[PDB]
């Protein structure tokens, strides 16, 4: 259906655990430090959680686009993963990770910036060699039960 | 990091939502009908969740690799999602969602595939134009807090 590219990082911050994740956790501060995020369209949930949706700024690789977030996991304190997708089909995730390390915390951001807005519709055209896999299996599929 | 493909397509299977899920839900028999999926190496659990690690093999464009899936989201009776990580940079992803559809149900299949060994040194490397930005979150956020 449509192209990706992911690039998952860690960092060893002199932070705490809690302190890294109620950071990570403040998403009305989300935008002074996660670059592709450029503000809220939406009120920030009361108690954010998995299922959640707000709508938000995107600016990837020179593009501006109104993303609509979607709260795809709540571990707190430590994971908080996310997916959007904005106009033109343009595909977004972010999973950010918090785990306890020798002298704080280690980060880990994962993003994902896809769609045919980032890939052009040629460039999109090499995801049509997985079709055949996912057509057959599901057709094996119906015919198993 | 890597490059992704990912297809999702759907069938629609002329049963309950519930026997779909609970066929697609019992990865032991994943082999008949996932085309990707040449068995498993370790033995799966006595019920599956969020966390579960389990080491199988995977054919895909002509390759075949030991790859060690990891389920990343348990939803019963809706939704499974698992990655696999393998060896020399192959990335995987397979997501099972299962819907109430006119004449039953439908199962939607998203199989995702990369990696180097899949996108080729120079097609993989359309992905460190986000590496530097997810550095430079990173680097924010160490500097902010």
């Amino acid at each position: 259906s449509h192209m990706m590219a992911s690039v998952e990082l860690s960092a060893d911050v002199p932070i705490s655990p809690q302190d890294t994740w109620d950071h990570v956790s403040e998403l009305s501060e989300l935008g002074e430090w996660l670059v592709i995020h450029e503000g809220w369209r939406s009120e920030l949930p009361d108690q954010l959680g998995e299922g959640v949706q707000i709508v938000g700024v995107a600016r990837a690789m020179g593009m501006r686009n109104r993303v609509t977030w979607r709260v795809t996991k709540w571990d707190p304190p430590h994971e908080v993963a996310m997916t959007g997708s904005g106009k033109g089909g343009t595909k977004y995730g972010v999973t950010l990770t918090v785990r306890p390390t020798k002298g704080g915390s280690a980060l880990g951001l994962r993003l994902e910036l896809g769609g045919r807005a980032l890939f052009g519709p040629l460039g999109s055209a090499a995801a049509r060699a997985v079709k055949g896999d996912v057509e057959k299996s599901l057709k094996q599929f119906a015919e198993l039960y």
